[PDB]
This record gives C-alpha cells, structure tokens and sequence, in this order.
C-alpha cells in the first residue's frame, strides 16, 4: 500500500505516534516520506548483507527476522515481512521500540539528513488530524 501523506499521518496518530518520546507527528511523517516514499511495501538491501523493510525501513540486522541476515538479532520479535503489510500497526509498534533504544530518531539515517532541524510539521499541515 502506497500511504496519503494525511492518510498516513492520520494512521501513525491512531497508533500513537504523534509525540512519542517527544517526536511530532510531522517527524515521523517526514521519515516515512524519505525511508520509503510511503509504500510499506518498499525493501532495500544493505552493504552487511542486512535488509531494511516496510514503511520505515527497519533494519534486520537488529529489528526483525528475515531468515537470511547471519547473527543478526530480532528485538521487535517479528518476521520482517510483517513490516511489509498495508496495517502498519507491526511497523510502528517495532519503531516504537526503536525510538526508545536511546538515539532517539537518529536511528533512521533519512529523517537525520532530511528531517531534523527542518519545519517538519509542514508534514501535517492541510490534514484533518
């Protein structure tokens, strides 16, 4: 599924994002944007062998299990195909957990080089939220 930008700030919102660990929802909806032009079912493969899936292309060297990823953990406890669903509840859920881990949002290289330090609310605006 290939999200609306108020679509999808609207599903992040119902599933608590907006100002999770003190991130807005224009935040979010900023590193959706650029991790995966808002198609959950976007992957890429990584220089380690290791593959980022779905709508905010969490990594499985730590996140998930992909089966093909050799010592590699699964902290969200979850096949990475889950990641790929029209429901983003998985996804979120799993970034949730990311976000906590203690880089805060850093921890997607996009929203850090094009989200941090811009009006990411500009994101959400026109949104019936």
């Amino acid at each position: 599924k290939v999200f609306g930008r108020c679509e999808l700030a609207a599903a992040m919102k119902r599933h608590g994002l907006d100002n999770y660990r003190g991130y807005s929802l224009g935040n979010w909806v900023c590193a959706a944007k650029f991790e995966s032009n808002f198609n959950t079912q976007a992957t890429n493969r990584n220089t380690d062998g290791s593959t980022d899936y779905g709508i905010l292309q969490i990594n499985s060297r730590w996140w998930c299990n992909d089966g093909r990823t050799p010592g590699s953990r699964n902290l969200c406890n979850i096949p990475c195909s889950a990641l790929l669903s029209s429901d983003i509840t998985a996804s979120v859920n799993c970034a949730k957990k990311i976000v906590s881990d203690g880089n805060g949002m850093n921890a997607w290289v996009a929203w850090r080089n094009r989200c941090k330090g811009t009006d990411v609310q500009a994101w959400i605006r026109g949104c019936r939220l």
